[PDB]
């Protein structure tokens, strides 16, 4: 049996054991453990708690929200709260910041979505939790400015994954680990150890249903990938639709995923707080990179907690790649 | 609570309650239910059970074995034999059919897929168990001929998906119907009856890796389905890469699925046996189409156990539309 | 891992294969385990789900039915009805027998208690489910005279025990198996093969709070429990207060549990039909003994559902000192 | 769902919020949550697991060691190590204290029985974990000296209960209260709080099996109990035969539990530091009282870390009522 198990508290405790914190880091991840396990549970049985379909909202993104983005949500910002470990909470489902009421106040700004993946949530495709954690600089009142952070800002962020088995992947300063879910004891359990990317990987991944308003860049690299100048082997295509899914499989597989600004739609799909950002430190931290396609990802100074952001990461090699070929067609 | 739960082998039981049947259909059911909660089980803490990796082995279709490939492939086995309903067993994992010793004899002939989805086992990603079920038709000594019966002749076929949720999809005669598992009691709960897919739907699924070398009619289909020539909106892109994953989608969102022939593989990858003729079995009583682009899967006659299979489904709108492209193309 | 995992499903059909039954036993027994499962897992959490405390009602015995006996009552009743394979239906919480409506007739008549030791819910000790099972004798209409048969005409009975792990204890006219519960697969697997009571052991069981009402045998008995008058160590006392604990207990540690007649009740307390029964049949298929004190259990031709029943048993040794005790004091 | 869970974690860090500490203990009880769910899960599937059995080995108080306890007795002292939160660990399967190392060290001194009631582990009773836990006193290096104080220097004591459901019972300076482990997410959620004891019970709890052992004063008492001088009702036995049950049925149902000192016994069989003084505490925080007959448990200045002592706890005025029988026979 076990009996001396790995799990993230301790891990989280042990490494940050000789920095002397306030320990509030601990509590914080300690939270959002709990509310990532009772994600999962209802998750693993949606159908059976009629927890599938529409709540009958919509977003400042313009989503239509749905009943597990409400549970998840709520979820969330209870156990963060309660953590006395948090201020500034930004939420992909809340129009504005959530300021923590002062008693419960601690030095920590939370951005987060709380369920990622939502086309995929009804046909049981992998779905996730994304989060991004930064220290309060100012020594204003906590405000929705506190989440206005470059992403280079971040201490600590990373994903649940409620795949196949349910993994929480954990990057802060100095690297990348991988914790998987065990649901006999509720414990996420140490699996991979400082995680490192492939400098090259041999999977692309985008959706290609926007063929029609790719910028010639995005058309060169995926025509380059299907027939190779040089005649290696093609890339594998991948794209299972849910960031979380395909930003992890590109982390463990190595290769490039891509949402990239079409003509229709100047800075992309995904967020920059609670989307971009994240998985943009979480490539870095795994030796990967994280681009515009004009700039790194986690340069950007926000102006709106809700903005958008194109997004192109995974293997330096290849992510390298395609920038040459965006400054290829850079066009003054 | 429950109270008056409504299972997979209540579900089962009731249907053929007025077919006066043996009853070994329901024993040999409840038996692969078993196996799919272990594989779960097992599939859910994979990572903490260093179930990952290779068993250092080769399939007679070529692919690598992995340990969990084992794992349910003994799993299926054991349960299938033990279940009294059962006299030639194929599976992937299986040079030969496996003949069931005469004392643990059933009328049915199964054909399987321990573990379908090899290449996303590693990356979390969705993954399942795929089965056909026969009733054996000759009267000599059951042997592999009695597992080369045409897709038509199945009488059961259907899914175990290892997602976000657990999910056990059975096609019979008269219908599909979806099971989710409820972890907490290990029972396969109905939660989707009669599932008819839509007409048309907007959404593709293949590897565009191969590209190079699609016949002229996936290429076309595919540029149609970028640049439809009625300006109507492109069709979104899917493809989370493991058989059951895209199949179950197509199913409950519409569209279609393919792993078509190309330049280098002429019947295309997929093996028609355990997953091919399955699948194509469940889009048919689900009204969808199942053809290799020149004819119905469920009309092969199989030669080889193992013998591959090109595979378009779904939608029937969608795949008629690339049939009669197919035909557009057909040279004598 | 598993891969060849003994079921409790599969050892009842195994050694029922060549006595070429309906198979109509297996069908009841699977739905009891769907019915037990439910039970477990709600009582595990059932301080959570608030379902401790009364449901507002009193059962014919008199006693105030609990959250708990509602719960588990109208789940055994449902899946037993379900299973295709009952015609009668007897439990301690129906006022009268339930008669299975005719299209979900089976031959099997079901006493049962769905919830055994109420004072010992709130405290979190051992609590579980007792059953019974006849073959319906007459040709007449099924009927409450069909639950009135003798024990010694049981085909089967046995328990679930929901203590520090769950077990289906089994018994049928070749023996006594036990079964626990995996609670991560859910299914019963054998665990204990051939279960024989010592044939003496050094533990009693009763509730000595009654000694002011016990006949002059049962008190005799105690005493030379405490005082042995050939010197040999005392026997050692538990009574955790469920009869299925104290049974469960007294079967594989060996010794006697006794709940007597005493001097304000003629018959004792525990109810004959789905109680006493039940266990004596267990207790003799262990090689135990199971008495009134002046005739053995299963001989009691029944002329109420509901009657009591003074009960006895455990290690052969035990009960035959205990009888002899009795009849020592026996006065015309 | 829950979306508002109310944990072990949240509850200790709520209350103890405007008190400033350390945060340490939140640390260790944290901890210890992890170690109890491991030993839960390990329990209900102990069959199966091939955990039931001895290890081969004897302990200082002489019990024969079971596998069981080497498990959990190694859980708890990895967790408690890893905890960062103590320095000196006191348990009944560890010949002498063990002391932290330094890098690890904590300034608690943790007392703890890993799994309490052995007798009752085959036959699936309910079982449990006790602790108690001390601040170091001491400016000296750790040392087993730091365990040998009094019960009334207890800064938080409790139990852990694997009974039909999983319980933890916590006791601080103000109070106690009940957290029952939710098994889906692996938390343990508030249920019961600021737990008070019935200031009179009707239930007394002892091994009558050492009546020829017994002082007069506990042979008057239970005599008195079975046949009230006043005519009242006599009060109902109950004996489950592990502490940590019997004394939990006492806490929530009131009443008295009685482990004597008996003629060959002069301190009884429970041992002090890691049975006796942390029930003590509970009891006492819910005003209950607890005593050896002649002094109360918590003053006990012990001598040896594992020695014995009689204890006889539960509603204040049963109790007092034993008190009063000791004193009438007290011989100078
Ligand atoms: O304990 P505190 O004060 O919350 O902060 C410490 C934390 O900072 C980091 O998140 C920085 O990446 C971790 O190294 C560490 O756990
Ligand atoms: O009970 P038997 O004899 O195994 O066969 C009955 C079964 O045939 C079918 O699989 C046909 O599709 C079900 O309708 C039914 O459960
Ligand atoms: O399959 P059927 O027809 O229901 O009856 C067979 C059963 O009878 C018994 O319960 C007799 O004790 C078992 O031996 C056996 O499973
Ligand atoms: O946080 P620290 O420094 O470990 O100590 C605080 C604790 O002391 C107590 O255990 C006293 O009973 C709790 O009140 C509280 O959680
Ligand atoms: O359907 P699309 O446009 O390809 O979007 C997929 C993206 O949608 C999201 O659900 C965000 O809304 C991401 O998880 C995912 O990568
Ligand atoms: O990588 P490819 O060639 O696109 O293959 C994907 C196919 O491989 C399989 O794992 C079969 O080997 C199927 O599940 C899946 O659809
Ligand atoms: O409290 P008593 O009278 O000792 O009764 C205990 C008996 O009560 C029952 O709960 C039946 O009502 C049995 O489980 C148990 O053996
Ligand atoms: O068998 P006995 O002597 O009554 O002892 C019971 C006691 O034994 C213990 O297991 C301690 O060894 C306690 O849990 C329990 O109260
Ligand atoms: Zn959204
Ligand atoms: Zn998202
Ligand atoms: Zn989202
Ligand atoms: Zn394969
Ligand atoms: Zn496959
Ligand atoms: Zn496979
Ligand atoms: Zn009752
Ligand atoms: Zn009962
Ligand atoms: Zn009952
Ligand atoms: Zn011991
Ligand atoms: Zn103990
Ligand atoms: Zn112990």
């Amino acid at each position: 049996f076990d009996t001396n198990i790995v799990t993230l508290t301790r891990f989280v405790m042990e490494e940050g054991r000789k920095a002397r914190g306030t320990g509030e880091m601990t509590q914080l991840l300690n939270s959002l453990c709990t509310a990532v396990k009772a994600i999962s549970t209802a998750v693993r049985k949606a159908g059976i708690a009629h927890l599938y379909g529409i709540a009958g909202s919509t977003n400042v993104t313009g989503d239509q929200v749905k009943k597990l983005d409400v549970l998840s949500n709520d979820l969330v910002i209870n156990v963060l709260k309660s953590s006395f470990a948090t201020c500034v909470l930004v939420s992909e489902e809340d129009k504005n910041a959530i300021i923590v009421e002062p008693e419960k106040r601690g030095k920590y700004v939370v951005c987060f979505d709380p369920l990622d993946g939502s086309s995929n949530i009804d046909c049981l495709v992998s779905i996730g939790t994304i989060f991004g954690i930064y220290r309060k600089n100012s020594t204003d009142e906590p405000s929705e400015k506190d989440a206005l952070q470059p992403g280079r800002n971040l201490v600590a962020a990373g994903y649940a994954l409620y795949g196949s088995a349910t993994m929480l992947v954990l990057a802060m300063v100095n690297g990348v680990n991988c914790f998987m879910l065990d649901p006999a004891i509720g414990e996420f359990i140490l699996v991979d150890r400082d995680v490192k990317i492939k400098k090259k990987g041999s999977i692309y991944s985008i959706n290609e249903g926007y063929a029609k308003e790719f910028d010639p860049a995005i058309t060169e690299y995926i025509q380059r990938k299907k027939f190779p100048p040089d005649n290696s082997a093609p890339y594998g295509a991948r794209y299972v639709g849910s960031m979380v899914a395909d930003v992890h499989r590109t982390l463990v597989y190595g290769g490039i995923f891509m949402y990239p600004a079409n003509k229709k739609s100047p800075k992309g799909k995904l967020r920059l707080l609670y989307e971009c950002n994240p998985m943009a430190y979480v490539m870095e931290k795994a030796g990967g990179l994280a681009t515009t396609g004009k700039e790194a990802v986690l340069d950007i100074v926000p102006t709106d907690i809700h903005q958008r952001a194109p997004i192109i990461l995974g293997s330096p090699e290849d992510v390298t790649e395609l920038l040459e070929i965006y400054q290829k067609h850079a066009a003054k």
